[PDB]
């Protein structure tokens, strides 16, 4: 793990683990979902960070993840070293972005591509908040100035609407709590946890016959460690599309709301 | 990682990932599991493998029957860790795996494990003893003269483990796998029940004191489709009695104990 010659993107290495991959022997979307938190975490600490400001520690700001977008064409296998490169850019008054480009090692080819948009918000409150001039000139320094998108395209499918899934749900799997592996250092959910929750309502005859391609995640309110949750699934379309809803067992409150695209192997 | 000198035992380090760790910044007992199960699975690779050539013509395959970890310090986020692993057998009755770990830069040992495996037929789950076929194709890949992670008499590795009583102190229902929690064979990874049991200790505990010891007997495998029972009682530094179940019938499928020490 390193930062690039101008220091404006950081690159590392990983060696897929045998835990880490599903019934193809190549990763899980949620082990390359951990791996681009893990090379996010490693640019904000090798540029200053612990990802919050000084200016941010003191008015009791944090980051938090509005949208996740992951698309992959290759999943690596277990024993493959795929190497991910990692850059944050400014959104104006709205807020961060951060994306990443996961490659082959030995190849050299882009086999996946992800990007996700943060919001600020006061960690005591959860009330959301536009991006201050004084916060945006310390993370500008560290952001490239000229705009560099992993998903640049005319309509790509990361900034799509996604629209709430209507009862009744065609799939659906209930009762679903985090455990203490599913929390992170600051004891709330692991943002990997709720892809993980929205996959558990897509049948295993879709998963043992189709790759995952794209998952489009948007986060509405964050799931606390004594909160039961119902993962709800939808088909909307060789390819296959589903609509995603993660809500509260209870009362029924949304926390997540998605989109899936999988194609025939 | 890579074998030793002797080809008799493997080495690999590890670098500590931030979704690794607990609140306290250091890896948790799933992390450092995890890491073993790793490590065992590249030594076995490195040497031309679970599975032997025997084994499966015969559909044998390894399953483990006791998981026993005792750490001193767990390695903190951005720490260098190294596992040393080697494996043993044990006559008739299976195969031992034991595990040292040791911080990268002082070189102290700062966690042992130790594990047992018996053979059994993947197909009806029937254990049997090993014979001297299989014995023979793993004993080139074992030190001869026993090499023991726990070498001590009467440690906290080869006690007898009792059976929870109802009604039991605390308690977690309800407990399922998902996708995550299965293997590339599509069966609950071995670290999941470590979670489970773990489940049922209070969290004020797990706030104030750090886990020492576990130790841990499987009895039966849990199916994708199984609901668990995680039952706890306090049998006392803090001793607790654990009892793994399903939550329909009450089928034992593991049973254990924790120590934990004041931070
Ligand atoms: C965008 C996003 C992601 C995750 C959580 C939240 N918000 C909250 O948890 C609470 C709900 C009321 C407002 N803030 N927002
Ligand atoms: C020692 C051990 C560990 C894990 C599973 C099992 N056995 C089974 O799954 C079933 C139970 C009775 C027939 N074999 N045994």
């Amino acid at each position: 793990g390193s930062l690039t010659e101008d220091g404006l993107s950081y690159k590392e290495k990983f060696v897929v683990r045998s835990y880490e991959v599903g019934s193809n022997k190549t990763a899980t979307v949620e082990t390359i979902a951990n791996l681009l938190q893990e090379v996010g975490c490693n640019h904000a600490q090798s540029v200053g960070f612990s990802a919050t400001t000084t200016t941010m520690r003191k008015l009791h700001l944090i980051w938090v993840t509005a949208r996740m977008h992951i698309e992959i064409y290759k999943y690596p296998a277990w024993g493959d070293v795929v190497e991910i490169e990692t850059w944050c850019q400014s959104e104006g008054r709205i807020g961060t972005r951060r994306d990443w480009i996961l490659k082959d090692s030995v190849t050299g080819e882009v086999t996946g591509r992800a990007t996700s948009k943060w919001v600020m918000m006061n960690q005591d409150t959860r009330r959301l908040q536009k991006v201050s001039d004084d916060v945006r000139d310390e993370y500008l320094v560290f952001c490239p100035q000229e705009p560099r998108l992993a998903f640049p395209e005319e309509n790509n499918r990361s900034l799509k609407k996604i629209p709430k899934l209507e009862d009744p749900a065609q799939y659906s799997m209930i009762g679903l709590k985090p455990r203490r592996a599913d929390l992170d250092m600051n004891q709330h959910v692991n943002n990997v946890t709720y892809i993980g929750w929205v996959l558990e309502s897509i049948p295993q005859e879709i998963v043992d016959t189709h790759e995952l391609q794209v998952i489009t995640l948007d986060y509405r309110r964050e799931c606390q460690q004594d909160d039961v949750v119902d993962s709800l699934t939808t088909t909307t379309s060789n390819d296959s599309q589903f609509l995603h809803l993660l809500r509260l067992s209870g009362d029924g409150q949304e926390i997540n709301r998605g989109t899936t695209l999988w194609r025939k192997k």
